[PDB]
RNA sequence: GAAAGUUCACCGAUAUUUCUUCAAUAGAGGAAGCAAAAGUCGUAACAAGGUAGCUGUAGGUGAACCUGCAGCUGGAUCAUUU
């Protein structure tokens, strides 16, 4: 431990999955328009 | 002198069409967020939390996460060849 109640994941992991949602979601609009 | 009417130019309602631009709206299907707290699967975090922890980046994975490379102490070290 180094750090204090971040609670909601460890904030490095989540930051990745929002990254891999947010690509996802490109891919799919920019082929839809 | 002077009416109806003629012809040309100008101003131009209105309609139509083109371009431009703003506002608002239906919707198959797809994807997130939050609030409820006695559902389900695990145990990642807080003690060296039982693979120290965290940051940046890439890859992998049912999920919390795991693994490589380079950093920080907000460590578990303020410190041992005169």
């Amino acid at each position: 431990g180094t750090i204090s109640r971040p609670g909601g994941m460890r904030p490095k992991w989540h930051k990745k999955r929002i990254k891999r949602l947010k690509r996802r979601r490109r891919r799919m609009r920019q082929r839809s328009k």
